[PDB]
RNA sequence: AGGGUGAAAAGAACCCCCAUCGGGGAGUGAAAAGAACAUGAAACCGUAAGCUCUCAAGCAGUGGGAGGGGGACCAGACCCUGACCGCGUGCCUGUUGAAGAAUGAGCCGGCGACUCAUAGGCAGUGGCUUGGUUAAGGGAACCCACCGGAGCCGUAGCGAAAGCGAGUCUUCAUAGGGCAAUUGUCACUGCUUAUGGACCCGAACCUGGGUGAUCUAUCCAUGACCAGGAUGAAGCUUGG
RNA sequence: AACCCAGAGCUAGCUGGUUCUCCCCGAAAUGCGUUGAGGCGCAGCAGUUGACUGGACAUCUAGGGGUAAAGCACUGUUUCGGUGCGGGCCGCCGGUACCAAAUCGAGGCAAACUCUGAAUACUAGAUAUGACCUCCAAAUAACAGGGGUCAAGGUCGGCCAGUGAGACGAUGGGGGAUAAGCUUCAUCGUCGAGAGGGAAACAGCCCGGAUCACCAGCUAAGGCCCCUAAAUGACCGCUCAGUGAUAAAGGAGGUAGGGGUGCAGAGACAGCCAGGAGGUUUGCCUAGAAGCAGCCACCCUUGAAAGAGUGCGUAAUAGCUCACUGAUCGAGCGCUCUUGCGCCGAAGAUGAACGGGGCUAAGCGGUCUGCCGAAGCUGUGGGAUGUAAAAAAACAUCGGUAGGGGAGCGUUCCGUGUUAGGGAGAAACGCGUGCGUGAGCCGCGUUGGACGAAGCGGAAGCGAGAAUGUCGGCUUG
RNA sequence: GACAACUCUCUCUAAGGAACUCGGCAAAAUAGCCCCGUAACUUCGGGAGAAGGGGUGCCCCCUCGGGGGUCGAAGUGACCAGGCCCGGGCGACUGUUUACCAAAAACACAGGUCUCCGCAAAGUCGUAAGACCAUGUAUGGGGGCUGACGCCUGCC
RNA sequence: CUAUAACGGUCCUAAGGUAGCGAAAUUCCUUGUCGGGUAAGUUCCGACCCGCACGAAAGGCGUAACGAUCUGGGCACUGUCUCGGAGAGAGGCUCGGUGAAAUAGACAUGUCUGUGAAGAUGCGGACUACCUGCACCUGGACAGAAAGACCCUAUGAAGCU
RNA sequence: CAGGUAGACAGUUUCUAUGGGGCGUAGGCCUCCCAAAAGGUAACGGAGGCGUGCAAAGGUUUCCUCGGGCCGGACGGAGAUUGGCCCUCGAGUGCAAAGGCAGAAGGGAGCUUGACUGCAAGACCCACCCGUCGAGCAGGGACGAAAGUCGGCCUUAGUGAUCCGACGGUGCCGAGUGGAAGGGCCGUCGCUCAACGGAUAAAAGUUACUCUAGGGAUAACAGGCUGAUCUUCCCCAAGAGUUCACAUCGACGGGAAGGUUUGGCACCUCGAUGUCGGCUCUUCGCCACCUGGGGCUGUAGUAUGUUCCAAGGGUUGGGCUGUUCGCCCAUUAAAGCGGUACGUGAGCUGGGUUCAGAACGUCGUGAGACAGUUCGGUCCAUAUCCGGUGUGGGCGUUAGAGCAUUGAGAGGACCUUUCCCUAGUACGAGAGGACCGGGAAGGACGCACCUCUGGUGUACCAGUUAUCGUGCCCACGGUAAACGCUGGGUAGCCAAGUGCGGAGCGGAUAACUGCUGAAAGCAUCUAAGUAGUAAGCCCACCCCAAGAUGAGUGCUCUCCUA
RNA sequence: UAUUCUGGUGUCCUAGGCGUAGAGGAACCACACCAAUCCAUCCCGAACUUGGUGGUUAAACUCUACUGCGGUGACGAUACUGUAGGGGAGGUCCUGCGGAAAAAUAGCUCGACGCCAGGAU
């Protein structure tokens, strides 16, 4: 055998997980409509 | 190495277990503090009561908490236990890097390491700045009032030096260049530096002075010892 | 080179150890010199303190250069070609198809070659508000400006540290075997000194830099059959090898596609029927060579077609069969590439060993949308440090080893003090639904039996889990 | 007490007989006494207990060892008590030695040889005084190398 | 005749190893080659000489006797062995009495494989495993008994030349 | 007092990196490359130089152009001197290399001494120490008509801090004062201080007699990484093989795997994590030595050759070695190769770490030394945990028991050689001589066993020696360790003795051989579907076995009294 | 004031150079010829020097023209690369955003600009 192996760091490099697909990277968080304003929390009766 | 019964031995009569020791009563005493006696932590050894483990894999915990128990007054809380699920690669040292199969610690409690003196530098605080300060020494014993100006720091530099001096050395030349044309001090506290063992513990050694020949190495004096058996040199006498 | 004592606490650039808490900031493993290499001096890069400053992050322009690429103008190198002085062999002063400089033509190569020559980098200059509340303009919005606050780089010094064994990864290279988790440099990232998520587990790969609380929310990297959070989602293609965990040359009617090129409707492929002749037994060689041991030639004729013969066969013939042609059959089929995914090549030593179970998708490409996912960001509350000099209110900030700075707690003792308090129970010991960022404090006792706080100050034999420490006590075996 | 494995101190083991093993390590074997016999080799002393063989109890009889009988599987019946032979190296020999991992081929040795020393000697120990050498005197005293006996000991 | 070299030439030294021995306690290559002993011989004996690197008082070559010497072979003999067996004692084992030690961070202390400072009970994935004794066994725990004798360092220590 | 002179003696020194051994080599400076177009930059990376030289090779004024082709010219030739045309920087420049430089920095001529004194703004380089460039100013000059140039050299190497001394100068100091001695200052000289930032003026070895503190920051073994070397293949196919590349070989080259050889690395442990052989004891891999089944053959038969599947079992006894290796003897079916830390040292034992003694050769003056040889030479261990082999208790098994079993799972064993029928039949001209299927005997191994043959048999029985007891003879007893010594021996235990075992027209497969048969109207062992077939795999055989917590099923028994 | 031409003299530059063909003699520049007291040749009045002649555009220089050589040189695209990733056992490949050659060809090129003296218009 004249081929060597990965060991350590070089064999994260090789093996960590990737989305290549062109498709999954340029997705993103979904757009929601904003929320109408909100009340006071709490407010001190007296 | 081995300290502390009580104020006082009042150190426990008498009965019981009973060969003695040891104990349980009674009695002494504020208390038994009962002679292995004063406070009496931890390791470690147990005894009892509450919950719980015998299909289980785990640096023993932690977040969640089934079921069961306990002391409450803010009874929806606290405390003990712990069905099962999740997460969780002892500590130190030292390393590029450790859970390491890297070192170290059996466990518990004590002892155990940047100290002191004196100087130098810097910082922080004061005191005086009619410059600052005293050293040894003297003191109603100490401390301390009051002394004690000898010293020391700051007020002129340049130059090897004579020497000159707001200048001076280098220069034929100030021509240029160099260096100068100003500055507090005495304490206390801290950080550092230096000198002494100088953060602590740890060598093999080095030298000086003694002590050893009852062991062993040689010898010296004077004693003692070596069962039993073989073999048969010289020499000597016999005779060719 | 005895022993004991003394100098002696010898000396140890070495190894081990060096004890309370919280807050802020925070490295280096490089260069030079060294009887130096595991030490030290200075520099580089901490901290704290002052003095000057005006930047930094971006944007554009300008400089010089000789790397990457490229090139043959020089220096080498090199192949063949053209021409050839120059040499070898022969003759007798005669011959040739033999080796060869320079130049030409063609074609290359180069860390120590350059007529050329980038990108970045370096040096320099010039252009441009970092955010947030307010005032605001008849005034609303926005814009403009005033005002206020905050954040942000650098040189020179003072005081005073560590560091001077680095590791891998990306990239450029040298040594080595374009071997090594090897080694040695250069520009960077992470670890060192960094927790969290993804990577089955997994210093150095990807995301992200942890003030703290919350049984809230949105996301990054990465994921959505069950173990195990989210789609047993959607729409296109592919794979049949459990490929989906790894390796090459090479092999191949594997398979799904794409592109050229042959033919054909007077019938193309495969099958089946027949023919496959004459010269001639071609010449040579050989005992023989007759298509078929070997050598050379490989034409011609009759023809729908038939090679002086593709293979078998004979001692040599014969014989079988192929190339090619007519017929039959009636719609595709030939030989070429080339993608994508697979197959074989592919074989080790304790036992599935490639996360498991499993899956023809729960595998692989391509496209669409939901969700999960961290200590990141938001939400709601507390703390601290810096502005900063009381607050309060802002804004920013708060990972951290070596290491530096700030603020504290506790122990014994002294001053106040022959204190307050204490046989109406001190110290100590044991406890706490008490209060602190913590060191700890405050309160309580069916223990204990005589001392002794707080405050405001002072001093140290002043804090222990590590020293094969050390002395006692007690285990384990 | 019991009578496992296994270890140790011991006895025995069919057939074989060193095949074991680094190596016959350890075991087994031999063994006294009397009688016969006894090699190479030699420094003529040895070798030599060479090797190898026979006999052995208890009774009577004879002579002062011999004959006859008789038991036993076995008679020096236990204890005690040599295995031997053929070779080679080294060292002549008996001796000495590393207390507690080395007993030897190392040390010694008789012998050899060199050299110093005439006596108030050389040599050794003492700062010195002096002591040893030696109450000796070159057939003696120091020191160095070699190592019986045999053959020798070459060149520079 | 292949060969070898008594014999010559030259070189250099103070001079160039004579007698005897020789694969040896000396021989590297090397288990030299030959002969013997053995069914088979890296040892042994004899001889060759090509003495890496014998040699003449650091003695050379012989040698009878001697040796708890080193080394080869042979007869006798045997559990040394083929290939183990049985027995006796002292322990081991049970019961009563007395009663240690080295060791020890804490230990609720499986296997495979993978990972990892590159050989894991302790991290991952599977697999296997009721709790706990006793007798035996010694593969692991990088088992235990402190400076690692070997290598390097130290401007260490000592002895010796 | 002086000179000489003994490691007899004393104190000390003996560098760093080599390949972390000897040995010689290297250590400062300069140029180029590496060096990634600023500068800087390492390696035991690749090339070379320097430790000076010139009185002109310096200064200046002024003039000039080298080299290389081709041609002419007495000797004279390839090449000397001379003439001429073409190319234009290719020569030169004291000496390396680099960068420069053509009416020049290159060659020549004339005059010289600036190869000056006093200096110096500012820069570059920079840890420091050093190092480099320099406009400008004054003095006194050289050359030049003058402008102007000149503080050595085209540039970059040609060097050495401090202390100390030496010579020449000097308006300085001069220990009461005057002088002197001696010093200061300026100029300069003196080290291969070359280990070149120089430790002193002055310095080598050795330790296996050794020791201390440390680290393996650094090796020796093993582990890991890597795989050059090694081992096993595959690709191409020049040929060999009568014809014929592919029965069998396969040159020139290529592509791999493995991790067993010799290595590289230094991640690993240094304290007591240690290499090669045997003994005992396993276990696993397959690249298959034999045994089972096949394909091809240049296979007639027997026997081969090569290859495919196959690791269930097997793989002897000796002479020789420290050995891995290897050689032989006699067998054998065959006497396989590897891994497991030499697999195995808290199981055993030899060497090896050649420890201290000694001797030989050799090196060294020497102490001593040797990957030379030789003789001698101490490794301990009561098992805590895991792991194992056995053997109990507790508890579970849903009331408690006693028996009998099913069998999930686990193991043991299923091995092999001759000979004889078949048949001297096929096969072959003969010589030779089968496949397939039957039968016996053996081997090894396993399970038992004691009838026989034995071993032991300290239960016993007999002989017998010495001796002391029982009063003495007789006869018995003790002792001669754990039989005094011998001769026998039953039961037990045991083997060399005796038996027995290894069965399967069961199941499913690997290779291979097949039948029907498409995709490609042909063919094809395969795509549908099936048939044969292995010492292999699974059931059957033999023991264990419901803690098989999934704790099974069956039969029976017992649950009183108040 | 212009313009044209000759000679001198510079600066800028794309470095204007060689070749082929043509033009210039009144002026200007040059050679040609002749003689050597200033000075001159390592030999030579060749060069350099002083003093004459009056010949010629032959050489030289000058001015116009021309791509044959020479010099210069794009646009695009490609190689390379900065940064953000991806593939491969590796040697090395690929993508996005930004920069961008060398070579080669297409073209360009027979310089530009200024002062002085001297003629001519
Ligand atoms: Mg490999
Ligand atoms: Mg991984
Ligand atoms: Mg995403
Ligand atoms: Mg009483
Ligand atoms: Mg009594
Ligand atoms: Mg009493
Ligand atoms: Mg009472
Ligand atoms: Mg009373
Ligand atoms: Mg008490
Ligand atoms: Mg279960
Ligand atoms: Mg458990
Ligand atoms: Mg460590
Ligand atoms: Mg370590
Ligand atoms: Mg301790
Ligand atoms: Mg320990
Ligand atoms: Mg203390
Ligand atoms: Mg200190
Ligand atoms: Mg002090
Ligand atoms: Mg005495
Ligand atoms: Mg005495
Ligand atoms: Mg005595
Ligand atoms: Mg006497
Ligand atoms: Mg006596
Ligand atoms: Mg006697
Ligand atoms: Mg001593
Ligand atoms: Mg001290
Ligand atoms: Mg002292
Ligand atoms: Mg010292
Ligand atoms: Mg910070
Ligand atoms: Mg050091
Ligand atoms: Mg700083
Ligand atoms: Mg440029
Ligand atoms: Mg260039
Ligand atoms: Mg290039
Ligand atoms: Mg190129
Ligand atoms: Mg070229
Ligand atoms: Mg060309
Ligand atoms: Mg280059
Ligand atoms: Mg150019
Ligand atoms: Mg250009
Ligand atoms: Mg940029
Ligand atoms: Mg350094
Ligand atoms: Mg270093
Ligand atoms: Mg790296
Ligand atoms: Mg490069
Ligand atoms: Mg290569
Ligand atoms: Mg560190
Ligand atoms: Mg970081
Ligand atoms: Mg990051
Ligand atoms: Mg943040
Ligand atoms: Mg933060
Ligand atoms: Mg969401
Ligand atoms: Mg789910
Ligand atoms: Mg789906
Ligand atoms: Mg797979
Ligand atoms: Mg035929
Ligand atoms: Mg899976
Ligand atoms: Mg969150
Ligand atoms: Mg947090
Ligand atoms: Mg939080
Ligand atoms: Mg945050
Ligand atoms: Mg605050
Ligand atoms: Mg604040
Ligand atoms: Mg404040
Ligand atoms: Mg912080
Ligand atoms: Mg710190
Ligand atoms: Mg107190
Ligand atoms: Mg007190
Ligand atoms: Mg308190
Ligand atoms: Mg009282
Ligand atoms: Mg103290
Ligand atoms: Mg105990
Ligand atoms: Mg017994
Ligand atoms: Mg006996
Ligand atoms: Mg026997
Ligand atoms: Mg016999
Ligand atoms: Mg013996
Ligand atoms: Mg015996
Ligand atoms: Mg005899
Ligand atoms: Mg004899
Ligand atoms: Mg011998
Ligand atoms: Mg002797
Ligand atoms: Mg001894
Ligand atoms: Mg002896
Ligand atoms: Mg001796
Ligand atoms: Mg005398
Ligand atoms: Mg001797
Ligand atoms: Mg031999
Ligand atoms: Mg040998
Ligand atoms: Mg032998
Ligand atoms: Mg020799
Ligand atoms: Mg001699
Ligand atoms: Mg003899
Ligand atoms: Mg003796
Ligand atoms: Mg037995
Ligand atoms: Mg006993
Ligand atoms: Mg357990
Ligand atoms: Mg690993
Ligand atoms: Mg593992
Ligand atoms: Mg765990
Ligand atoms: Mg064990
Ligand atoms: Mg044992
Ligand atoms: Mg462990
Ligand atoms: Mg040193
Ligand atoms: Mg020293
Ligand atoms: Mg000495
Ligand atoms: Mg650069
Ligand atoms: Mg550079
Ligand atoms: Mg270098
Ligand atoms: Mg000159
Ligand atoms: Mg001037
Ligand atoms: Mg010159
Ligand atoms: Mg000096
Ligand atoms: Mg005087
Ligand atoms: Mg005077
Ligand atoms: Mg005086
Ligand atoms: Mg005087
Ligand atoms: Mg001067
Ligand atoms: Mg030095
Ligand atoms: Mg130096
Ligand atoms: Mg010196
Ligand atoms: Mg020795
Ligand atoms: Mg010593
Ligand atoms: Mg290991
Ligand atoms: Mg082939
Ligand atoms: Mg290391
Ligand atoms: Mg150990
Ligand atoms: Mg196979
Ligand atoms: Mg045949
Ligand atoms: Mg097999
Ligand atoms: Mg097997
Ligand atoms: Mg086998
Ligand atoms: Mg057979
Ligand atoms: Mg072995
Ligand atoms: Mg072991
Ligand atoms: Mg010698
Ligand atoms: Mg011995
Ligand atoms: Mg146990
Ligand atoms: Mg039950
Ligand atoms: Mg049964
Ligand atoms: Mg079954
Ligand atoms: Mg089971
Ligand atoms: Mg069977
Ligand atoms: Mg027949
Ligand atoms: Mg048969
Ligand atoms: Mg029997
Ligand atoms: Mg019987
Ligand atoms: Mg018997
Ligand atoms: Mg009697
Ligand atoms: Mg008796
Ligand atoms: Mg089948
Ligand atoms: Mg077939
Ligand atoms: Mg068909
Ligand atoms: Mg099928
Ligand atoms: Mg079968
Ligand atoms: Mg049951
Ligand atoms: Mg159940
Ligand atoms: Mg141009
Ligand atoms: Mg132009
Ligand atoms: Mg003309
Ligand atoms: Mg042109
Ligand atoms: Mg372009
Ligand atoms: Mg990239
Ligand atoms: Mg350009
Ligand atoms: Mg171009």
């Amino acid at each position: 055998s004249s081929r060597p192996q990965k060991k350590g760091t070089a064999h994260h490099m090789k093996t960590r997980p990737k989305k290549t697909a062109r498709w999954d990277i340029k997705r993103g968080p979904a757009v929601y409509p904003p929320l109408p304003p909100l009340p006071a929390e709490w407010t001190i009766v007296s």
